[PDB]
C-alpha cells in the first residue's frame, strides 16, 4: 500500500522528520514544487499535522508583485530497496458473569517496497525568502479565507520534494485471521436459556500494484508567517512563522 | 462484482478516501469530466453520502456566462492487480425456554480483481474557480428545484476521473452456505407437541466477468457552496462548500 | 539506516566528538563549505546540542564588508568499512496483585557501512579570523532575530567537511520481535471474572539501500561569538564564543 | 581504532612518553610542524593533559621580529607491526534484601595495528630558542586571551612529527557482550509482588579501515615560558617553562 511504503521509506531515509510522507497516489499528482499547502496544527504531537493542498501557487496569490524565477537544482540519491514482513498477533479474552469472550486476531503484512534511482528537487530557499520580505503578497483573496477563519491551520509552501524516475514495485501481501467467539448463559426466572455466537472471518489481500514514474514519494515545506495586518515572512526556523493576528 | 472491486481499489491506493468508487457499470457510463453529482449529506458517517448524477453539465447550468474551455490531462499509475480471498464464518446458536434455534452460515467470496493500466484524467481546478467566483450561474433551473427543496444534499462538480485502458478482469467466486434449524417442543394442556423444522441452503455463484476498456473506475468531486440570495463559489477546503440559505 | 550508520563511523574515527555526523539525506544536500549553523544549548550533556541549518551563508549575512576567498584543501582518509551486528533483548516481567504482566522484546539489528574514500575539505581557518575580527557582519538582519530571541541557541559557521567519493552500501537489517501478555484476574462481588490479554508483534525491515557520491557524512563548526552590542569574533576555543548580551 | 593504535604504538616505542599520540584523524591533518598547541593542567597525573591546537602558527603570533626559517630533518625509524588481541570479562553480582542483581559482561577487543615505515621531522631547537630569547612574540594579541584567563592552559610549540609514508592498516574487531539481569520481589501489605527484569545485549563492531599516507602520528610539543609582563622563552626543562604572571 503507498501510504505504508513511503510512511516507511522516510522513517529509515529521513531521521528527523523533516519530509513528509505521500499519503496516497491521489496526492503524488497535486504536489508540485512552490505549491501552497496548509498544514491544520489542532492536532496534538499524538497525530500528525492534516496537510490540505490549495489549487493555487505562489504567483496565483503574490499578485503585489511580479514572480521571482525558481532556482531548481536535481539531485539524486537514496535510490533504495525495502522488504517489510510484519506479523501482528493479538487475542482478547474477556468473561464477566454471564457472558464469556474469546477473541483471537492475527494479521499478517508483508509489503516490500522496491524503488529505483529516487531524485530530489530543491528551490532556492534564497529566492524564497526575497520576495516574502517585501510587500508580495496581497492581504485580501477570494479564497484562503476560510484558511485564516480557523487561524489554527496556516498556510505553507512546498520547497523539497522526492521523485522516483523508474516504474517502482509494491507488492503487498496482507493476510488477516479474525476469530470472534461468544458463549452467554442467562440464568432466568422459570426459562434455562443458552446462547452461543461464534464468528471466524478470514480475509486474504494479495495485490502487486506497480508505480509509475515521476511520481511524489516525499516533499518538505517551510511555513509561512501570517499576520492579518499583512505582514508576511517565509521563515524557516520555529520563532515566526506560527501564525499570528 | 464491480462495487466490491472498486471499493477494494480505492482502498489500498486512495489512503484520505477524497476518490469515490463507482458503484455499479450503470454509472461508469455516466460520470464524465465536469458533469455535476449530488451528495446527500442526511446519512451520518455510518453510511457513505448519497451520490446522484444530474443529466445536465455545468455549461448546461451556467447560462449567465459563457464556458471556460477545460484543462485536462492525462496521467496514468496504479496499473495494479488484487487478489481478494475472503472467508466469512458466522454461527448464531439460541435457545429460549421451548424454541431451540441452531444457526450456522459460512460465506467465501474469493474476488480477483485484475486491472491494466488506469489513467488519471483531471481538470484546471484554476478554471474550475474562475468561473465561480463571478456571476456565472444562473440562480433559477426548471430542474435543480428538488435539490434545494432538501437543502442537505447539495450539487458537485466532478474534477478528478480515473480510467482504464485494457479489458479489465473480474473474476469472483462467491459460495454461500447457510444452514437453519429450529427445534421446538411445546408442553399443551392434554396435547403433546414437537415441531422440527430444519431448512440448508447451498448456494453457488462462480461468475468470470470481463469490463471493457474506457470504464470509470473512481471519480472525484469538490462541492459547490450554494447560497438562496444567489452567491456560488466552486471551494475544495471545507470553509464554506456545504450550502447555506 | 544513516543516521546510525555516520554516528558509528566518526564514533570509531572521531574519538574527541569534535565532528558531527549527520543525521539524514536531507541534511547531505544542505551543509556546505561556510554555511551557517545554529545549535541550541538548552539541551544538557545528556542529548545532543540540536543543529539547525540557516538558507543563508557567511557572504549573505556578512553585507558591512566584502567576502574573503576561501582557502579550501582536500585530504582524503579513512575509506573504511564497517559491519555492526548488535543484538538487544530484554524482557520486563511485573505482577501486581491481580494484574499479572509478562513482556518480551529481542531486536537484531545488523547494520553494514561500506564506504569509499573519504576525502575532507577544510577551509582556510586564518581566512576565517580576519573578517570576523573586523566591522564585517551587519548587526540587524531580517533573518536571524529568532535566533537572539532564545539566546541559548547560538549560530556557527561550518569549517570542516568529511565527504564521500564512491557509491556507498548501507546493507541494514532490522529483525524486531516484540512480545506482550497479561493475565487479569478479579476478585469482584458476585462476579468471578478472567480477562487475559496476548499480544505477539513480529515485525523484520530487509532494506539494502545505497548512498551515492558527494554525500556530506561530518561536518565540524566553530561557534560565533554573538554579543548584542555588535562585537563579533569567530573563535575556536571555549574562552569567549558562547554569545553574550 | 585510530585513538588506541598510536597509543599502543607510542606505549611500546616512547617508554619516556615525551611524544604525545594523535586522538582521531581529525588531529591527524591539523598537527604540522611549529604550529601552536596548548596543554590544559587542570587535571592531574590521573588523566592526560588537555592538549588543543590553535589555528595559528608561530609567525603568525610574533609580529615583532622575523621567522626564523627551520631546519626541519628527516628520519626513519620503527617502521613496526602491532596486533592486539585484548579480552576482559568483568561479572558484577550484587545481592541486597529484596533487590538481586546479576550481570556479566565479556568484551574482546583484537585491534591489529600495521604500519609502514614510519618518518620523524624534528625542527632545529636551536632556531627555536634564538628568537624566543629576544622580544620577537608580541604581549596583546586579538586570540590567545581566553588561554591567558585560565591561567592553568599554557601554550606550547609543536618540534617533533612522526610521519607514515605507506598506507597503514587498522583491522579492529570488537565484539562486545553485556548481560544484565534483575529479580525483585516486595514483601507488600496484602499484595504478593514479583518482578523481573532480564537485559541481554550483544553488540559486534568488525571494522577493517585503512590509515593513508602522510597521516600524523605522534607528536612532541616543547612549553612556552609566559610572563604576562612580556617575558617569553621557549625551554625544554621543567625549570621555567610553566606560565607565570
Amino acid at each position: 500500500m503507498f501510504a505504508k511504503a513511503t510512511r516507511n521509506f522516510l522513517r529509515e531515509v529521513d531521521a528527523d522528520g523533516d519530509l513528509i510522507a505521500v499519503s496516497n497516489l491521489n496526492d503524488s499528482d497535486k504536489l508540485q514544487l512552490l505549491s501552497l499547502v496548509t498544514k491544520k496544527k489542532r492536532f496534538w504531537c499524538w497525530q500528525r499535522p492534516k496537510y490540505q493542498f490549495l489549487s493555487l501557487t505562489l504567483g496565483d496569490v503574490l499578485i503585489e508583485d511580479q514572480f521571482p524565477s525558481p532556482v531548481v537544482v536535481e539531485s539524486d540519491f537514496v535510490k533504495y530497496e525495502g522488504k517489510f514482513a510484519n506479523h501482528v498477533s493479538g487475542t482478547l479474552e474477556t468473561a464477566l458473569g454471564k457472558v464469556k469472550l474469546n477473541l483471537g486476531g492475527s494479521s499478517r503484512v508483508e509489503s516490500q517496497s522496491s524503488f529505483g534511482t529516487l531524485r530530489k528537487q530543491e528551490v532556492d530557499l534564497q529566492q524564497l525568502i526575497r520576495d516574502s520580505a517585501e510587500r508580495t503578497i496581497n492581504l485580501r483573496n477570494p479564497v484562503l479565507q476560510q484558511v485564516l477563519e480557523g487561524r489554527n491551520e496556516v498556510l505553507c509552501v512546498l520547497t523539497q520534494k522526492i521523485t522516483t524516475m523508474q516504474k517502482c514495485v509494491i507488492s503487498e501481501h496482507m493476510q488477516v485471521e479474525e476469530k470472534c467467539g461468544g458463549i452467554v448463559g442467562i440464568q432466568t426466572k422459570t426459562v434455562q436459556v443458552s446462547a452461543t455466537e461464534d464468528g471466524n472471518v478470514t480475509k486474504d489481500s494479495n495485490v502487486v500494484l506497480e508505480i509509475p514514474a515521476a511520481t511524489t514519494i516525499a516533499y518538505g515545506v517551510i511555513e509561512l508567517y501570517v499576520k492579518l495586518d499583512g505582514q508576511f515572512e517565509f521563515c524557516l526556523l520555529r520563532g515566526k512563522q506560527g501564525g499570528f493576528e
